[PDB]
């Protein structure tokens, strides 16, 4: 089980060359490849849910723990992987110019990751083989910080390390140490991720199946969690929230006395009826989600040459909102003084739906229209 | 008095372009100068102290009126130039390319040609040379029309002329004939801006002074409108606003009847203590503005290169605002999940002085802290 992190920041302030260094620094005592600068500038275009991103993917492990780390070529592709989910950082590591200090893709970046709900961030203040200043660098440290806490972070309390990734790239020791102080505070700074079997149980319904005398069998993926034979769970979405007994799991044919997260399983629900449960709605640990018709999102408007709307939409724009296994139809407000969105935008909206969906915080969903996505969204509050 | 202009769009859509051939084809007719695009297009950098400002400069005349037209190359240029006022426009010309529709920068002038205050527009639908299939132009022709209606201009009623800038530059006549449909159309939708003269009074006081014999005298200069011995004015801000009567105008030691927009001239009130009056105040015609604590603003905040701040600054900033002839401090409230704001950005905000000043939507002010110069802002909306 490896921990998620990624290079985030403004554009040119060193995100890849930081990359590459941390990849050769730590493939001298063998715990990472041979990874070059040129391998990772290069945009290698990715496919996530009709989304088009260039993106980077590299791997490397610490004294304490194995890494997955994203690096992302432009602001475009950044602002794509955290909305759609195709990241997910555990913990992302800020680059920022000693040269430039708090640039504005800095705290875009920054208020992305409070949205999508990265949990803490390390900052590595970067070019100050250039910025030699101390007083400089300090500066922009200190700017970093109220930053940070202006967003939700603790600014007082996260790491930053003043190094150059160009010349630890380069062989120079004395900056190599740098890429060591690095990699201690991501091991000591960013927490272990919780599995996602400990988590609230949570499984979408695809199909449903009337066990006549003995109740209905909702199937589905769990999503994460646990869920054991003779727990209570709630039904939550589309529908009246409802509570029922589950009296049976099973996957093959078996008959099994548990589900966990990456299970496809059959959930049977003592003396529930079929017409009271529909696909979309989620099982769910009671009191863990409720149903929600009106909430706040960030979303990605698709350009058109990714497939999306030709022309921007306006408030009243009434598409259909794609929730794990359904589409339920939404009615779009915009923030003030956006008027009209644009393909290739991104932007906080806020939607009122015709029918109440399971969602919270993080509830990741595809805005279509026709049946094609014209846009993806994260659920940032839900305002019901 | 010529008209102010000036074309506004998303970059790489033949702004400058356009600009050059509005001139070239009007040069025909002695009525502008022959420019080619070099001419503005690879114009040298701007290399001043201060907020740093990109602009090129023609004129031509239509068959109506002469015109003064700006163009900027960049988007940060607009932003500042309109902020701050140093192109003052009385209409746009907004250049939409008919292959890329309209794009962010698009609307972002829209938006900005708002809030300071720009009436009206036309529209050039650019590109048709390459975009040829009139109804792909017709698209992105109600796609303009329905993002000018959605931020408050006319969309339906706005001229738009599907034209190709570069084939009018080139001499093609066919095209050349649609810049002299975009004059005609700026001749007729594009309103004669009113007179500095005939707006409403408004001087900005500096000094203060007291004659023993005689009364109080305010001095400073008229922002606009005129000024005649006899009338009644409003003194705003600073202090409860009230009226009182010009009994004396002095300019360059005269005893004057008159003072216009322009003129720096003492004005002699009648009854009014010169505890009544201090420099920030403004003589106003009676009800023309109002004094206000909170506003609402578009600012630009300089780059360090620029003289203002090395570092951003949050939610609270308490700096000062100053207004025509001095600063008030006032405190910065930021609009959703804009938690900080770094030198270069612009932004609205809302502010709460700790006293009132006259202001109206349009009122231009700089932000200050330690007496140097951090931002610009143009007042949005008086609360
Ligand atoms: N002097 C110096 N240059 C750097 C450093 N890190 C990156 N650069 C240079 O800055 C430029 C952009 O770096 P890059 O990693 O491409 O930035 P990214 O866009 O944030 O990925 C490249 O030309 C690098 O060589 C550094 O620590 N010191
Ligand atoms: N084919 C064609 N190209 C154009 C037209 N107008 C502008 N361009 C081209 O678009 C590019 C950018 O135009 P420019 O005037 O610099 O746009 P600006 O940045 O808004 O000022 C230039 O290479 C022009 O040659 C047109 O009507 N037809
Ligand atoms: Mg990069
Ligand atoms: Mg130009």
């Amino acid at each position: 089980p490896h921990v998620n992190v990624g290079t985030i920041g403004h554009i040119d302030h060193g995100k890849t060359t930081l990359t590459a260094a941390i990849c050769t620094v730590l493939a001298k005592e063998g715990k990472s490849a041979a990874t070059r600068y040129d391998q990772i500038d290069k945009a290698p275009e990715e496919k996530a849910r009709g989304i088009t991103i260039n993106s980077a993917h590299v791997e490397y492990s610490s004294d304490k723990r194995h890494y997955a780390h994203v690096d992302c070529p432009g602001h475009a592709d950044y602002i794509k992987n955290m909305i759609t989910g195709a990241a997910q950082m555990d913990g992302a590591i800020l680059v920022v110019s000693a040269t430039d200090s708090v640039m504005p893709q800095t705290r875009e970046h920054i208020l992305l990751a409070r949205q999508v709900g990265v949990p803490r961030m390390v900052v590595f203040l970067n070019k100050c083989d250039i910025a030699t200043d101390e007083e400089v660098q300090e500066l922009v440290a200190e700017e970093v910080r109220d930053l940070l806490t202006s967003y939700g972070f603790d600014g007082k309390n996260t790491p930053i390390i003043y190094g150059s990734a160009l010349k630890a790239l380069e062989g120079d020791p004395k900056w190599e140490a740098k890429i060591h102080d690095l990699m201690n505070a991501v091991d000591e700074w960013i927490p272990t991720p919780e599995r996602e079997v400990d988590k609230p149980f949570l499984l979408a319904i695809e199909d449903t199946m009337t066990i006549t005398g003995r109740g209905t069998v909702v199937t589905g993926r769990v999503e994460r969690g646990e869920l054991k034979v003779g727990q209570e769970i709630e039904i939550v979405g589309l529908r009246p929230i409802r509570k029922a007994v589950v009296t049976g799991i099973e996957m093959f044919k078996k008959e099994l006395d548990s589900a966990m997260a990456g299970d496809n399983a059959g959930v049977l629900l003592r003396g529930v009826d079929r017409k009271e449960v529909e696909r979309g709605q989620v099982l769910a640990k009671p009191g863990s989600i409720k149903p929600h018709k009106k909430f706040k999102a960030e979303i990605y408007a698709l350009k058109k040459e990714e497939g999306g709307r030709h022309t921007g939409f306006l408030n009243g724009y009434r598409p259909q909102f794609y929730f794990r296994t359904t589409d339920v139809t939404g009615s779009i407000s915009l923030p003030e003084n956006t008027e009209m969105v644009l393909p290739g935008d991104n932007t906080s909206i806020t939607v009122e739906l015709i029918a109440p969906i399971a969602c919270e915080k993080g509830s990741k969903f595809s805005i279509r229209e026709g049946g094609r996505t014209v846009g993806a969204g994260s659920v940032t509050e839900v305002l019901e």
